[PDB]
């Protein structure tokens, strides 16, 4: 235990980027990296359950016909924990190109030893005593009109329930294609991505940007239930019609009401279209 850099490959043909494009450019969801860390940890620590804290998402992983990407995950020993950083580089036909390295993400990895703090929930009762409901395609309408396009593998099926304007529950299921990989992941990126959409009904381009804590307690089943509460949401200046940042907590349930995952304070940042266009097109250019 100390320092250990691991190599991961994100190719242009990877189903994630294929089915996640922003302004017609293939990018890597920032939350996707949460799965990567969990897969790699299992190898570098032992399989010992672990969580993540102080996550920062920082340069999008973009692919092209012209280039794939190689990612470098580096575990560095630290204070009763490990620091983790992910960088990346252009590659082609299996070989990196030797250019500049982008920083993609950082966090602090701790050993998990504490039980979930989020009390179970009666899924059935929430749904039946649901107050408002939206299809699992109108919620995505927000991404679409912000020029984000989910394809087969990344687009979840289901519906969003709202209770008194105060709580939300997202019934999510993978596409059959996506479903075939659900056990190959530690946390399916499709599930993770869609879950960052928690709280969308409250208030019906905001990009993930920091996470105070994320923790997997159990592997995802075929359908999950992402719960989110209004009282856990805060935002810049309190009462902004167009906030700069806002942030919330979500909990992922199974169906029997067990805690599968916890996310504390997912902070997201709205982006100017024009800034994002410049940004992604710079990334796309070789």
């Amino acid at each position: 235990d100390q320092v250990k850099t691991f190599l991961q490959k994100i190719s242009h043909t990877n189903y994630i980027v294929r089915d996640h494009r922003v302004h017609q450019i293939r990018v890597l969801p920032g939350v996707t990296l949460i799965d990567m860390l969990y897969r790699l940890a299992a190898g570098y620590l032992g399989e010992r359950p672990i969580e993540l804290r102080q996550i920062i998402f920082k340069q999008p992983v973009v692919t092209s016909e012209e280039f794939d990407k190689h990612l470098y995950v580096t575990f560095t020993p630290a204070r009763d924990s490990w620091k983790v950083e992910i960088t990346s580089e252009k590659a082609k036909n299996g070989t990196p190109l030797g250019g500049n390295r982008d920083e993609n993400m950082e966090c602090q990895l701790y050993l998990q030893e504490d039980a979930p703090r989020a009390k179970e929930l009666n899924i059935e009762a929430f749904m039946k005593n649901a107050s408002r409901k939206w299809d699992m395609h109108d919620i995505y309408g927000i991404a679409r009109r912000s020029h984000i396009e989910h394809g087969e593998f990344m687009k979840n099926e289901g519906a969003v329930y709202q209770l008194q304007d105060k709580e939300e529950l997202m019934e999510l299921t993978l596409s059959d294609l996506a479903e075939g990989f659900r056990e190959k992941f530690k946390a399916h990126p499709a599930f993770l991505d869609a879950s960052t959409l928690a709280g969308s009904s409250f208030a019906l381009p905001y990009i993930p940007f920091m996470i105070d804590r994320f923790c997997m307690y159990q592997p995802f089943p075929k359908t999950i239930y992402t719960y989110s509460a209004k009282n856990s949401r805060t935002e810049s200046g309190v009462s902004d019609s167009e906030p700069d940042v806002y942030s919330a907590d979500f909990t992922i349930y199974d169906r029997a009401g067990n805690v599968l995952a916890e996310c504390e304070k997912l902070t997201v940042k709205r982006v100017r279209q024009a800034n994002m266009i410049t940004h992604l097109e710079h990334h796309h250019h070789h």
